[PDB]
């Protein structure tokens, strides 16, 4: 035919977190073609190319630096956006979503900016899409912060922790602690969790900012999406009346796959209930209800 | 016994470079410890943590941001320096290799900083060690720009085309055009080497810096040395009175594998010989006799 | 959806060949879905678990073990057949080709089952397929063979050396000395090619049957395939008139790609042209004629 | 130096299971150098040959067809023996360790041979060696069935159920029902359970043989060992005096690293217990004091 594709991904915002996200995919042999936008159209030209000059090096994808990309492009990950937030961003985003989808898109949003559970329900309420082709970064990077130290503490390999961190991408979160277990053997760790949510704090003060760690984080739902994994990841789901909320975008555990969210599952929760998550809940729900507007 | 180590690389310079060449290494699987050393140690402990928490997505390697890791260190990458260049830099180089040696390393350095060919000659002159043992990032990322351009021209992936630059990593550096293949049929061309040329400076202008391309270039070299590949590599070694030169570090085909280079190649030039090769030789031979000192 | 595919692979014989392709896909994480098809239906279920329980292991693809599988199958590699050859074999495949087209195929045909090259011009004749859809096995175990010898008299990385084995799967072949470099410096040898040609007979001889060599083989023209690659490999492309021939399939450097076969590459040949390759060529020009029938 | 090694695996054995688990390491890019030895020299030359050839094709390691090769030996695995078992095979045993250990090993062994709980006993008393450097197959391929088949129950990703089997590998062992979750959330499945115990019985018998299910395990524990992963993996562990016994080699749930085993880890178990656990471990207890001998 002519030069196919199958497997393409176009990151908008090609700045440290689009930048990586990219170098991450590319030096894992995750997709095909990678597409980059960025208002700044000189950064994603001068990325792309600098991308390119070592592809020789990795295991075989195509490069390119408007949405007339987002054709069939498989999925899209959102990574732009400011630094009064929630409304100025809501406003960048107004015109990411409404012009990717001018070109008919028919694939999946992933949006990694914060204010995020917030920016992801935004993302849905402008595209049209079912809320299941609509995902967010989440706690995804909250639980591996998490699933780190304690496989630390335990000196065993955190990918043998099964420990979730739930609720809001932010102060709010909690961590699920009684259904938190070592291989299958349940358990200071109230400071490891201190540590887990005050982390972004930490690494940006001494370096100036996050993007190493979400990309990775982004580069695995990414493959659970291309893949088809059928994996359980707590992302940035929509609520359903699961854990008792009725409109809302928070992190949850969800079952990811090809065709977007399949599942949010609800695990049974403490009296960590209608008090961590509702309280949780409670302050997204009404950001959504302050914010918007312009 | 304690808690091993096998294959480790301690990266001076936890900076662009340093930081993507570490993410690539982690994404790739390619090393067990990588160890982060910066004199602003406050960005390697930030970078440590943000390579750490998303560790868990990747396949395997631990983390850890002084020289007394050196220490059964298996590759030491020399990614430091300034931005009057190369004699700031030989005053910064002399005292990253006398405490590197101090802890008594056996090991290999790979030197990625410009001016490197230079850098690299003063790396071997400082700790010691075989000229085989000190390597150089060299015109291996000037090949890699070629290999792709034409790939991109005879629209075959850049594996298949077999082209090398060879000379100074900077603007002496002359392509071997009469031993350049795609598959085994040798071949506007003196275009795409302009391009090939004053690429830095075109990524530079967009973008503000260069670090993928190299870094993708600097896990190639890394992987050739820890798996024993015996990889024909264009890197920065020692002339031996090989190409006609006697006491230089200059771009050059070489054999790489574990214990450092095995034996420079001779392809046999045009008479883009003792003219490109020998200006290029020779612009390199005297900075070394005009620089050093202080 | 339901549960979707996109990159399918039906493998027809589940045997050493098949069997060990599979494995081979399986544990490179090449494909999506990968189906098992055998006249012995006993031994594909057989199979097909014991590939599903250490799947796990693996980074996953799913496998299942008719025809009605080759759906929106992407390639089917057709590794069957018995062991007077030709037209029992044409016979045996006059079979498998006619069923997977009836569930009206679109794909690409991967032939395995020597006599290949003749094999690979009758699945060209029993399915419709341009012949760019029609893959062969072809040459490259035979180049692999070479390239593996040489590095190791080089004691370079076969994957340095450049050399190719052209002509029939079989007696006939000949290699392309003249264009044959080591890197890209061009060169007892004419006793490594008698052993590249003996190979089979020389590991049938002390183990039975050759398998593992080819699957290798067989799953990089998939990797080609399923990743656009543009790879030039040697397999049994159809000659159009190129090396002098006109109506024969036989090893020969092609590029591949998504698509099937992009070109013909005419390496040129010393006089080692209408002589070693026309002999070959007439060889199997001629099987063409004398076989086929029942 | 010479040409070095670093990570050498030698497989005893190269039939089924160690042909298959030498082709899974060869296609994962896991061991440097891989060395094959079998008392019928022919095979193993046979299919060093038919590795070698397509090589070229994977991400590089070493392949080469006595035990003199135990020298830096890493890992040793023992995938030898019989088809009156117990004390026949303890036989063959009695002289393949006696062997490696001429060449005054220093490595760890790995046990894939049933009757392997017993075998394992055998090999530590036969070696000297510390028990944690005497590793067995264990209960690892039960599990990962276990895993499989709930994965597709609850059709998850196998990865994220987790549960084990423990107890001898064979008719005795138990599932550990009480501590299986799917995610965090714990859970007919008597029913899958008695598809995950006769399952050899079942693949065997329409195919002849189990192979690649097992080598996908033996390829797993080799990366926990080869990589210091830390990782709990069920295998055929040395009782302390842990679950309740005290002189038997069982399958349970063990943390594994680049030096054998760490620690044993004790799961809470229900009253399946002096129970299942113990009626396995007694079943063990006794085949060592009927068997041994000559």
């Amino acid at each position: 035919m002519k030069n196919n594709g199958g497997a393409r991904v176009v990151v908008i915002g090609a700045g440290f977190v689009g930048a990586s996200y990219v170098f991450a995919l590319m030096n894992q042999g995750i997709a095909d073609e990678i597409v980059l936008i960025d208002a700044n159209e000189s950064k994603a030209i001068g990325d792309a190319m600098d991308f390119n000059h070592g592809k020789v090096f990795a295991p075989k994808p195509v490069d390119i630096w408007d949405y007339d990309d987002c054709r069939d492009a498989d999925l899209v990950v959102i990574c732009a956006g400011a630094n009064d937030l929630v409304d100025k961003n809501i406003a960048i985003f107004r015109s990411i979503v409404e012009s990717v989808m001018a070109s008919g898109f028919q694939g999946l949003f992933l949006v990694a900016t914060n204010p995020v559970d917030i920016l992801t329900y935004a993302t849905w309420k402008f595209s049209g899409l079912p809320h299941e082709r609509v995902i967010g970064s989440g706690t995804i990077l909250d639980t591996a912060r998490f699933r780190f130290l304690l496989g630390e503490y335990f000196s065993v390999a955190p990918q043998n922790v099964h420990a979730y961190i739930i609720g809001e991408h932010g102060d709010t979160e909690l961590p699920v602690w009684s259904q938190a277990y070592i291989g299958v053997m349940p358990i200071d760790l109230e400071r490891i969790f201190v540590n887990v949510r005050d982390a972004a704090y930490q690494i940006i003060e001494k370096k100036g900012a996050t993007y190493y760690g979400i990309a990775m984080g982004l580069a695995r739902v990414t493959r659970a999406i291309l893949h088809n994994e059928n994996a359980i990841l707590t992302v940035s789901a929509y609520l359903d009346g699961l854990y008792g909320e009725r409109d809302v975008y928070i992190g949850v555990p969800a079952v990811i796959n090809r065709n977007g969210i399949r599942e949010v599952i609800e695990i049974e929760l403490n009296d960590d209930e209608k008090n961590r998550f509702h309280h949780s809940a409670a302050t997204l729900k009404s950001v959504l209800a302050r914010a918007f507007t312009r």
